């Protein structure tokens, strides 16, 4: 078959159309900005604006850039952003995602220093039906940490950044990258053994005990010292926690990823049906029916 030299044509979202407000903080690979909408049927919304700069010369932050991308369009769920917009410039990449009104769950828990049990319970809830969709498309999310679980307007959760995720992990396949915050890190991510969705589940368990307690497990005075003792994994527990809670956190720091809580056949129904999780209807959870613990003049003359 001849080629027809000709060319389609497209109207193509550009950065010029998004007026930047404000910078709300740095994502995996680069700033993100809080945008407005200026032209379109969405005109006036406002977005988070992820921008990626000389994206020629870091060909590692691109691939995961694209691949975040990738991710973003696969998915839907009701606590992983959703992605309305993906574009480039020379030497620079665009994600528009979804504002979370909210900020930040690490903003909440340094002025609350921990949570209550009612509260961690219903944030791990809502992360484990994310954390369990990813797995179910092949994703490790590797990346988890107060910054990056963030809160909508009503204060459901979104996991919002995918650059240090992993695609395609299946079957046999394992992952060997050291990439994100080592205090969440799985042994097997620390002693480069090879990692699947079952060090998502050791993260969860970190998570979920910084909220609990207002300070990390495993964590010694450097970055190397911190890496030796999530290997010796020796925990110390607080006994203000309850015979649940503890329950939990030691079925998920099981050094051994076979052995680890969710890794099992039935997956997250083990974490799902654990005593810690009793009171979560998973079916109303998922419908957002569940109402999250937290929600984020003077003159007079009757
Ligand atoms: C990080 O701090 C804030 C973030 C938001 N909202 C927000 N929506 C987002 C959508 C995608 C990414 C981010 C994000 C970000 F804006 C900065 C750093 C990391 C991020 O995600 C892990 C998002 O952040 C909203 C805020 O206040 C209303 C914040 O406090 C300044």
């Amino acid at each position: 078959a001849i080629t027809h030299h000709v060319k389609e044509g497209h109207e193509k979202a550009d950065p010029s159309q998004f007026e930047l407000l404000k910078v709300l903080g740095q994502g995996s690979f680069g700033k993100v900005f809080l945008v407005k909408k200026i032209s379109g049927s969405d005109a006036r919304q406002l977005y988070a604006m992820k921008v990626l700069k000389k994206a020629t010369l870091k060909v590692r932050d691109r691939v995961r850039t694209k691949m975040e991308r990738d991710i973003l369009v696969e998915v839907n769920h009701p606590f992983i952003v959703k992605l309305h917009y993906a574009f480039q410039t020379e030497g620079k990449l665009y994600l528009i995602l979804d504002f979370l009104r909210g900020g930040d769950l690490f903003t909440r828990l340094s002025k609350e220093v921990m949570f209550t049990e009612e509260d961690v319970k219903f944030y791990l809830a809502e992360l484990a039906l994310a954390l369990d969709h990813l797995h179910s498309l092949g994703i490790i999310y590797r990346d988890l940490k107060p910054e990056n679980i963030l809160l909508d307007e009503e204060g459901h959760i979104k996991l919002t950044d995918f650059g240090l995720s992993k695609e395609s992990i299946d079957h046999e396949k394992k992952a060997y990258s050291f990439c994100g915050t080592v205090e969440y890190m799985a042994p097997e991510v620390v002693n480069r053994r090879g990692h699947t969705q079952s060090a998502d589940w050791w993260s969860f368990g970190v998570l979920m005990f910084e909220m609990l307690t207002g300070t990390l497990p495993f964590q010694g005075k450097d970055r190397k010292e911190t890496m030796t003792m999530i290997l010796k994994a020796k925990l110390g527990m607080p006994q203000f926690l309850s015979p649940e809670a503890q329950s939990l956190l030691r079925m998920l720091f099981k050094r051994n990823p076979a052995n680890r809580l969710g890794a099992g056949p039935d997956g997250v129904e083990e974490i799902k049906r654990h005593s810690f999780f009793s009171t979560i209807d998973w079916n109303k959870l998922y419908r957002r029916e569940i109402h999250p613990p937290f929600k984020p003049t003077f003159y007079f003359d009757p």
